[PDB]
């Protein structure tokens, strides 16, 4: 009753709109998407009172693993004989005084062994237990759990002690484990009783094959269309038909009609059998201007443009009178149609508005069940009439020859071109593409899609086709592959396969692909919202993702309502997510009012400013206390003011410092130090560093210690963000206050024996960035945006702009002699020396690795394509990394290329 009310408040202030303006939608499909679902609502929240307290603690702190407890060679080498040296902390009585226990145990215990052993050597003190039954009550393992210290990351799940993401960087980086023992109904009892309740809103024919008709639509007439009169001639809707990106007849255009009066009354006929139209046909049409003349071809522009789903959310072919209220050009539209755009209605609806009608066949015409889809396939189904059309082979025609032909095709990258060769005969042999399932997306677009014979044959392939890897799978889930059957098919394996860990991985590309679904509830959705509310640290970045883009009106309906159903049923967490949304609120309005009203004045000026409105009662509260939204496992307590700057940036962003206020802060970090900006786009940094973070990983399991730094990012809104704050690091012309000095400086840093680990580093870590910038094409390096940690640690900050940003491969890192001197250990010929030759051939492996996972780098940022970011706005952008990683070359050819590409680039010595 009134608990509803302020739960209402919660979720408003959460999505930053009130839950009302959804209760005031009238579209069945929104009020139905909210009703129906709820259900993975309901499923969620029974996993996490399952087993309760447990299962509650396993939603709130998941364990924080690796995909594979498997170790590599190098990895298991730092070990000392496979076993590991771990410090237990034990808070004691009054004074918290802190106990350390330091045990060394085998890499693979698991957490309830780790326990035992420390109270063992807690227990070896009383030496009385020592001797008779060293168990004391089988050492009640089950009594206490494992946290991190400094942070709040739990050890709740049975897996091997390395596995955990802490203690594998703590093997890497060979820093000491120091985990808190906890007593278990302490932390039970920080965790409260999950009080779900369902919202008021839960309690409120012909088939498309019997129409013996080509398709026809009506445009009737435009309002809203205001153009200068003096400038504009005539003005005509162009249409067209879609299946995805691809047409399926050809467009049809209205007569030209003057501005004045945009009605055109016309019934526009396509190419196009009605029972032919596949699923996720789409009308896709846009309003254009046409002028000129000077004697030259005409001057064609479009004003507005729409897309429209031939078929609505319940299956039904859309019919009668119908108004689109559409959406303004983005800049560079290479055509006058906007295929790849939003499907539906602009929800401002003082902008141009198309009237149209569709035909009606007096009964509600729907789309047929799987069952006359089966049968019409299997329907479908002598020796020289198969020779009539390349697009069929019978009973044993697959010779050895063209079962290796599919298998090279198989392994072409995504944006290969398939000939239509290739196509019919793909499409001839595609009983035997089972037997390999990667080939499926070749497959997929081979397809015939205004074709209902040869999709319905599709479709029973689909239903059984073997499982593909998530990372294939992924690909089926982009811009290209709309058909649900299709897509469905991909969720499938993500459900199977896809570990939390690597859903985690790849949130941001999966978050993205939902804005190509057709409908706002669907398999991908359903999938995503019970692993968010299942899982907290899938569900906090599923919330931020998500809400980073609600001032998008092309997603703020769909990810507004998916917004509300998570809050409605993530729990305790939206009271925390609460906390962080008006943190960052705060730190927007004082950043705009720096960047507005108090932009022209001096830093002291600035700061004095500052200072004063931090100190203020609103905002001090509202902005300590709270989890980062970086990383919630950091506790964000009271702001060190005094530590807190405006930097020398452009954007002028916010240096911050809060305390930590874990028990066990001191051996973590004291302080957490986060950058907050605001006026730059952080998506294309983040999605950089997500590929740096992969990158790294592959390099790791192929046995190349390259170590890079993919600091935290989070983009929060429009233009605003979060970035994580790199520890004892400096820029390299702070390191600048002759070629030398760099050396100079790493050598004072890292004296006597640790010197060589310190090289070792710096080599290792530039050749790891100085593959992976000149793959991805990121902007120009410099002094200001190269930093170096004081262990030796190389790292590039401020991305900005990847693939071909200039619009003939660069290499944005040139290593100068200040580089070449560090490696070389202080050596005159930088070029001839054995440090050289060995940072080369890092290179080398290192480039090669990437080049055998080209088909992963391509789908991420094609999935990616559904985001505005400039510089990847269609897959010729992507084709950059086509270019960089020599894919149509062989492998000693791409060695031979990049050789050269260094080689011009530094002017010699590759
Ligand atoms: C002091 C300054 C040179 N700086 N800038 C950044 C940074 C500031 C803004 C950024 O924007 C992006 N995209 N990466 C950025 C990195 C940064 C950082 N992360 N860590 C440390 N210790 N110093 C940093």
């Amino acid at each position: 009753n009134r608990e509803e009310k302020i739960l209402n408040r919660e979720i408003g202030f959460a999505i930053g709109m009130p839950v009302c303006e959804f209760d005031m939608v009238k579209d069945p499909e929104v009020q139905d998407f909210r009703r129906n679902i709820l259900n993975v609502c309901k499923e969620a929240v029974d996993l996490r009172d399952l087993n309760s307290p447990h299962s509650r603690a396993m939603y709130v702190y998941p364990p924080n693993v690796e995909s594979s407890p498997e170790l590599p060679k190098h990895i298991y080498n730092k070990l000392d004989k496979g076993q590991i040296i771990v410090v237990i902390w034990v808070i004691v009585s009054p004074n918290n005084d802190k106990q350390k226990y330091t045990l060394k145990i085998n890499h693979d215990c698991v957490p309830e062994q780790v326990i035992a052993e420390a109270i063992r050597k807690k227990t070896r003190s009383m030496l009385l237990s020592s001797e008779q039954l060293k168990l004391c009550v089988l050492e009640y393992q089950g009594k206490y759990i494992l946290k991190v210290c400094g942070c709040d990351e739990y050890f709740l799940e049975k897996y091997p002690l390395s596995q955990y993401k802490y203690i594998r960087s703590c093997i890497m980086l060979g820093r000491m484990p120091n985990l808190m023992l906890m007593a278990k109904e302490s932390l039970y009892s920080q965790l409260p009783m999950d009080c779900f309740t369902m919202p008021s809103y839960s309690r409120r024919t012909k088939s498309l094959w019997v129409i013996n008709s080509a398709l026809r639509i009506k445009i009737l007439c435009a309002t809203y269309v205001n153009v200068n009169i003096r400038d504009i001639d005539k003005i005509y809707v162009r249409t067209g038909i879609y299946h995805g990106g691809e047409p399926l007849c050809d467009n049809v255009n209205t007569q030209r009609v003057p501005c004045s009066n945009p009605r055109w009354n016309e019934w526009l006929n396509y190419d196009i059998y009605i029972p032919d139209l596949p699923r996720a046909a789409r009308l896709c049409l846009s309003i254009c201007s046409v002028k000129g003349r000077k004697g030259a071809k005409e001057e064609h522009c479009p004003l507005a443009w729409g897309n429209i789903n031939l078929f609505d959310y319940t299956d039904t072919l859309v019919s009668g009178k119908m108004a689109l209220n559409l959406w303004p050009v983005p800049h560079g539209l290479e055509d006058l149609l906007n295929p790849i755009g939003v499907t539906g209605s602009n929800p401002n609806k003082e902008t141009p508005c198309l009237e149209l009608e569709f035909d009606w066949f007096s009964s509600v015409v729907k789309f047929p069940d799987m069952s006359v889809i089966e049968e019409h396939a299997n329907w479908s189904v002598s020796y020289s009439h198969a020779g009539l059309s390349n697009r069929l082979a019978r009973d044993n025609e697959l010779r050895e020859n063209d079962k290796e032909q599919l298998k090279a095709i198989s392994t072409r990258d995504p944006l290969s071109e398939i000939t239509e060769q290739e196509k019919d005969f793909l499409w001839s042999h595609r009983h035997y593409c089972v037997t390999i399932p990667e080939i499926l997306p070749k497959l997929l677009l081979s397809v015939k899609w205004n074709s209902r014979d040869e999709v319905a044959q599709m479709y029973c392939l689909v239903k059984d086709w073997p499982p593909i890897k998530p990372e294939q799978a992924m690909e089926l889930l982009d811009c290209n592959y709309p058909d649900p059957m299709v897509r469905g098919f991909a969720v499938r394996c993500l459900e199977k396969y896809l570990t939390d860990d690597k859903l985690s991985q790849y949130l941001i590309q999966l978050v993205q692909v939902l804005k190509y679904e057709q409908y706002l509830d669907n398999l991908l959705v359903r999938f995503l919202l019970k692993k968010a509310l299942t899982n907290q640290r899938i569900g906090h970045f599923f919330f931020w993702h998500l809400k980073s883009e609600m001032h998008n009106k092309t997603v703020s309906q769909r990810f507004g309502l998916l917004l509300e159903s998570y809050c409605r049923a993530c729990g305790m967490y939206l009271k925390h997510l609460n906390r962080q949304v008006e943190a960052m609120e705060k730190l927007i309005n004082l950043t705009d009012i720096l960047k507005q009203e108090k932009k022209d004045e001096t830093q002291k000026v600035q700061m004095k400013f500052l200072v004063e409105q931090m100190r203020r009662p609103d905002f001090m509260d509202a902005l300590q206390g709270f989890l980062s939204p970086l990383n919630p496992a950091h506790q964000l307590g009271n702001l060190r003011l005094e530590e807190c700057r405006i930097m020398s940036s452009a954007k002028r962003p916010l240096w911050l410092n809060w305390e930590n206020p874990d028990i066990m802060s001191e051996l973590l970090f004291q302080n957490n130090e986060i950058i907050f900006k605001n006026g730059d786009d952080l998506r294309q940094d983040m999605l950089t560093l997500q590929i740096i973070r992969i990158m790294e990983n592959i390099w790791q399991n192929q046995g190349l210690d390259l170590r890079m730094l993919p600091y935290g990012c989070l983009s929060i809104g429009d233009c605003v963000g979060l970035i994580e704050v790199v520890r004892n690091s400096h820029t390299i012309m702070q390191i600048q206050c002759n070629s030398h000095t760099l050396h100079q400086w790493l050598k004072d840093k890292n004296k006597g024996e640790i010197y060589d680990a310190a090289i070792d580093l710096f080599t290792r870590s530039c050749a790891g960035y100085c593959v992976a910038t000149f793959i991805l094409g990121i902007g120009d390096r410099h002094n200001s945006n190269i930093m170096v940690k004081d262990d030796g640690q190389l790292f590039h900050i401020d991305f900005g702009h990847f693939l071909d940003h200039k619009k003939r491969e660069r290499v944005p890192f040139v290593l100068t002699q200040d580089f070449l001197i560090v490696i070389s250990k202080g050596a005159q010929e930088c070029t001839k020396t054995r440090e050289f030759e060995r940072f080369q051939e890092m290179c080398y492996k290192a480039y090669l690795a990437i080049r055998q996972h080209a088909n992963l780098f391509i789908n991420l940022f094609s999935m990616m394509l559904g985001s505005g970011m400039p510089e990847l706005q269609s897959f010729d952008d992507i084709a950059y990394i086509r270019k960089t990683l020599a894919l149509d070359k062989t492998e000693q050819e791409a060695l031979e290329y990049f050789m050269k590409q260094m080689n011009d680039a530094h002017h010699g010595g590759w």
